[PDB]
C-alpha cells in the first residue's frame, strides 16, 4: 500500500516574515490503478482547507506520487501547533494520519566564521572557502552565500551535526575558481537562526 | 510486522588487512509474545554459519532487537560479492530477505586540507581544528585524528557530501582549549579511503 510522509517548512520561511512557510504531506507508492488520494488537513484538530495538492506519475517506477503542501502562519508554526495531514485511498484499510509541530526546547545562538582557502589549496584552478556555524540550538538553520550583494549559488552546505558539547554545527563550502577569489571585493556568510538577534547574522571575509 | 536492515562494513574495517569487516542485519519491531528470529545469510547465494545473532528486549519501547554480525572476507567485499540475510518469525507470512554489496564505480583519491581555529575564536578559551577532506569517489571515507601519535577523541565529522563537481567532500572538527592548540607540537588528519596509495593519508599540522 501507499506510504505517507510529513514534512516541515524550511527554516528559512520561518525565520523571515515576507515568506510563507508550507506543511508538506507526501504520498508515494499509489497504484496507477487506484489514482484517486483524498488528502485533509488539521491545524490543532481544526480542518482547514488551505492546502494545493498536486498529483504526478513516477514513470520510472510505475507509481504515483501525491504531493499536499498546507501554507501555514509563523505564529501557529513558532507557537507550537500540531499539523495534521490525513490520507484515504482505496489501497489504503483505514486512512493514514502524520502530525507534525516545532518542538520546544534549547535556544542557543550560533557563533559564525569564515576560514579562508587552505594555503596548499591556492596553487589550485579552483579554491573552497568556508563557513563555520558553530553552537547552536535547535538544529535548524540557513546558510547561504552572496559576494558584494549579488547571490552565490555554487556551495553546498552539511546536514546540522550534534557536537560533543550538546549543541549543533554545520560547515558551508562555497566553490570558485581561484582568480575569483582574488578579484572579489569581499564575501558574505548569510546566517538565519532563531536563536540570533532578528533571526540574521552576516558575516563578511573582505580583501 | 517485524523489519529488516542490513548495514555494509566499516570503511576502516574494508581498509585495513588487520581488522574484520562486518556485515551486520538487525530486526525490529519483533513481538515480545514471539522472541525467536532464525537468520541466515548467503555470500553469492550460497550459505554460511559464521555469522553471530543477539537478541536483546528493547524495555524502552516493549519490542525484541535481534543483530546477526557476518563477519567477511576483504577480497569478497572489495570484488563485489553480494551478501544476503534471510529472516524467519513467526510474524512473518514469508521470510524477508535482504542483500548487499559494494556498487562498483569511479575511484578518486581525496585531497586532505587542514585549516587552523578563525583568528576570531583565539580569543575564547576553545579552539576548533577543521580538516576538509574534498575531491573524492566513491563517498565512503574514515577520518581520525591524533596529536603526536596520540588519540585524539574529542572530534566529529560531517556525513560525505555530494558537492557540485560529482564528487564528496567532508569536513571534520577537533575540539580542543586554545592553550592545547598553541602548546602542541603537532595535529594529524589521517584519511583511509580506496582511492588514496596505501588506502591511506596523513596531513599534520602546526
Ligand atoms: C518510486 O519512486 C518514488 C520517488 O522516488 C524518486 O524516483 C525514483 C524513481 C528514484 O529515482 C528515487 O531515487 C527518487 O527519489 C519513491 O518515493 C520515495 O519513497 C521513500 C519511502 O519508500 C521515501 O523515503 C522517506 O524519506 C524521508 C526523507 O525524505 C526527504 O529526503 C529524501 C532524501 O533525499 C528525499 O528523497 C525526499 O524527497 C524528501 O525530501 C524532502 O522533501 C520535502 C517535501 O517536498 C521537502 O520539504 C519541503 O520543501 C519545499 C522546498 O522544496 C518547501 O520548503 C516546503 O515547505 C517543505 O515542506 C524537503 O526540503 C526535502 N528534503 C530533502 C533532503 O531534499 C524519510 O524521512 C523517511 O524516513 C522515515 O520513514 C521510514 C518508513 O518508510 C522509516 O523507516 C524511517 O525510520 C523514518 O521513520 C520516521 O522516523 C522518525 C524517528 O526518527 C519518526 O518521527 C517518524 O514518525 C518515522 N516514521 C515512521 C512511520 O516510522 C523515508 O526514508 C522517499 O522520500 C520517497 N521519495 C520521494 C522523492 O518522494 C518510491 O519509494 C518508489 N517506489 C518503489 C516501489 O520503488
Ligand atoms: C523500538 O525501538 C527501536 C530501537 O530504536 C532505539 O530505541 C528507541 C526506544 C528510541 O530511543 C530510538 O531513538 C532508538 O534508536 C526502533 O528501531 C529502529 O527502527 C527504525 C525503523 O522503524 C530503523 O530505521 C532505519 O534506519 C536505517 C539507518 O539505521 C542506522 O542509523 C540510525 C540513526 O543514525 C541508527 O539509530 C541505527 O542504529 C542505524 O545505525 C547503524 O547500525 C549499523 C548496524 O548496527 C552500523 O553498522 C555496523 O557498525 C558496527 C560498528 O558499531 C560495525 O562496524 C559493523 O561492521 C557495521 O555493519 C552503523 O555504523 C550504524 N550507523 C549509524 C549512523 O549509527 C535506515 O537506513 C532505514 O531507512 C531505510 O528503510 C526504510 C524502511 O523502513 C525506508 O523508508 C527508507 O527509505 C530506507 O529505505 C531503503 O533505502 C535504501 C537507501 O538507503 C534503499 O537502497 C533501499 O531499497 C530502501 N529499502 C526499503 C525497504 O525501502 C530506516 O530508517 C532504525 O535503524 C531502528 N533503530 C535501531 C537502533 O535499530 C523501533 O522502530 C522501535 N519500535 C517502535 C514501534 O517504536
Amino acid at each position: 500500500g501507499p506510504s505517507v510522509f510529513i514534512f516541515p517548512p524550511n527554516i528559512k520561511d520561518v525565520l523571515m516574515i515576507s515568506l510563507t512557510p508550507k506543511v508538506t504531506c507526501v504520498v508515494v507508492d499509489v497504484s496507477e490503478d487506484d489514482p484517486d488520494v483524498q488528502i485533509s488537513w488539521f491545524v490543532n484538530n481544526v480542518e482547514v482547507h488551505t492546502a494545493q495538492t498536486q498529483t504526478h506519475r513516477e514513470d520510472y517506477n510505475s507509481t504515483i506520487r501525491v504531493v499536499s503542501t498546507l501554507p501555514i502562519q509563523h505564529q501557529d508554526w513558532m507557537s507550537g501547533k500540531e499539523f495534521k495531514c490525513k490520507v484515504n485511498n482505496k489501497d489504503l484499510p483505514s486512512p493514514i494520519e502524520r502530525t507534525i509541530s516545532k518542538i520546544k526546547g534549547l535556544v542557543r545562538a550560533p557563533q559564525v566564521y569564515i576560514l579562508p582557502p587552505p594555503a596548499e589549496q591556492l596553487s589550485r584552478k579552483d579554491v573552497s572557502l568556508t563557513c563555520l556555524v558553530v553552537g547552536f540550538n535547535p538544529g535548524d538553520i540557513s546558510v547561504e552565500w552572496t559576494s558584494n550583494g549579488h547571490t552565490e549559488e555554487n556551495y553546498k552546505d552539511t546536514a546540522p551535526v550534534l557536537d560533543s558539547d550538546g549543541s549543533y554545527f554545520i560547515y558551508s563550502k562555497l566553490n570558485m575558481k581561484t582568480s575569483k577569489w582574488e578579484k572579489t571585493d569581499s564575501f558574505s556568510c548569510n546566517v538565519r537562526h532563531e536563536g540570533l538577534k532578528n533571526y540574521y547574522l552576516k558575516k563578511t571575509i573582505s580583501r
